């Protein structure tokens, strides 16, 4: 889903460890 893009993704949402 398009809604773990951010921390739920590791690869995909590493952005949530900016």
């Amino acid at each position: 889903v398009a809604r773990g893009w951010g921390r739920k993704c590791p690869l995909f949402g590493k952005n949530k460890s900016r």
